[PDB]
């Protein structure tokens, strides 16, 4: 069964950033940007989150227009982007709340219900993709209706980010791929899979999938000259963490990384099997990952990475990890050892690392290169988070 017992968590042995696979010492920035960090990215594709695939991306953006907005505190825009020309064309809504004197910082993550869920702006555009149902949220039925406007604005604290400076972006996951809480393998996909020059088990994502929706994001957001694309920060909350992490990881435009209770193949260290475990994961959730990553289940010690190697692709850029307190099932402890186990190199790189010794206590930011906080309370995206995603963003950005 699961564990929450500190004392019950098994020894292990990280792989080391600093080894290159062959067994030869990384010994300067030069041979760690030249050659390991590629070689570790290969190693996430490969055993976990899958690679993208190749060939070009045909993204197509309406208009962006501009309207007042919190009246009017901020300019709201709008952005239908579509992958090609054709009917039906995957399309994602990316919503841009900015304040209303130069290029503007923002935080971008993806949402769990819809872009209208994130504030009661009615204005907002009612996704057409399927939605799951929540208790908490009071959503029964899988079409997106507008009775739900506003209803995870908690989450996206828009009015406070705005006060400080930054514009707030977001898209709604599912018009990505909508991570259905049903099994469905029809035999179109089967197929479709095998004519592939990724092979299966190498292919990616769920996860993978999620971040590409965000770097797609970027490119609308280079042509955007009312943002600063060079200050993006990304950010994401439980398995929408899990993809910020992999996405700032990988898309190096990201100019600062926030995994919010991301856990197990997020922030948390794998071998320390401690809450959710590989397999529960992969259990669960068969498309996250890549099934190569399968393989690994109740065999974590085998794994080729474990992510303090995930943290340390975002070097030199700033990363911040944030945990809450209850949320044992993500391994607080382990997310914070995780972001540890990265110092090593963000040091080679010359950065500060992460400025603690002991997992640190609740509710004070570790405001480090490589950040970290301990928030009391649920797994949850909360006003405090927000507050010290800004005090973060303040240091680095």
């Amino acid at each position: 069964g699961f564990n929450y017992d500190e004392a019950q968590v098994p020894k292990y042995t990280l792989p080391d950033p600093l080894v290159m696979v062959d067994g030869t010492k990384v010994t300067s920035a030069k041979q760690w940007n030249d050659k390991r960090r590629d070689e570790v990215q290969q190693l996430f594709e490969a055993y976990m989150y899958g690679k993208v695939p190749d060939g070009e991306t045909e993204l197509i953006f309406t208009d962006a227009k501009g309207e007042r907005a919190l009246g009017g505190a901020a300019i709201r825009k709008q952005v239908k982007i579509s992958f090609g020309e054709k009917e039906d064309a995957p399309a994602m809504d990316l919503l841009i709340y900015l304040p209303a004197k130069v290029r503007v910082p923002v935080f971008l993550g993806l949402n769990f219900h819809g872009n209208h869920t994130i504030h009661k702006d009615k204005e907002i555009w009612l996704t057409e993709s399927w939605v799951r149902t929540n208790k908490k949220f009071g959503i029964t039925k899988n079409k997106a209706n507008e009775l739900s406007r506003g209803v995870a604005a908690g989450r996206w604290q828009i009015e406070k980010a705005i006060a400080k400076g930054y514009g707030v972006a977001t898209i709604y996951c599912g018009d990505i791929d909508p991570d259905f809480n049903f099994p469905s393998n029809g035999i179109q996909a089967y197929y479709y899979k095998k004519d592939q020059t990724i092979p299966e088990k190498g292919q990616w994502g769920t996860i993978a999938a999620w971040a590409f929706g965000l770097s797609c994001a970027m490119d609308y957001f280079e042509t955007d000259t009312d943002i600063d694309h060079k200050k993006v920060a990304v950010l994401g909350h439980s398995r929408l963490g899990k993809t910020s992490l992999w996405a700032g990881a990988i898309d190096t435009r990201f100019a600062l990384t926030i995994s919010n209770c991301s856990g197990c193949g997020g922030a948390a260290l794998s071998r320390r099997r401690f809450g959710e475990t590989v397999r529960r994961i992969n259990t669960s959730f068969p498309h996250w990952f890549c099934s190569r990553f399968h393989q690994y289940n109740d065999k974590e010690d085998k794994l080729p990475i474990d992510q303090h190697m995930l943290i340390a692709l975002c070097a030199p850029r700033p990363v911040l990890i944030n945990s809450a307190t209850e949320d044992k099932w993500a391994d607080p402890h382990g997310e914070f050892l995780a972001a540890q186990g990265a110092d090593a190199v963000y040091r080679m790189l010359g950065t500060g690392g992460l400025d603690a010794k002991k997992w640190p206590e609740p509710n004070k930011l570790v405001k480090s290169t490589i950040g970290y906080h301990l928030r009391p309370g649920k797994h949850d995206v909360t006003a405090r988070d927000w507050d010290v995603y800004i005090e973060f963003a303040d240091h680095h950005m």
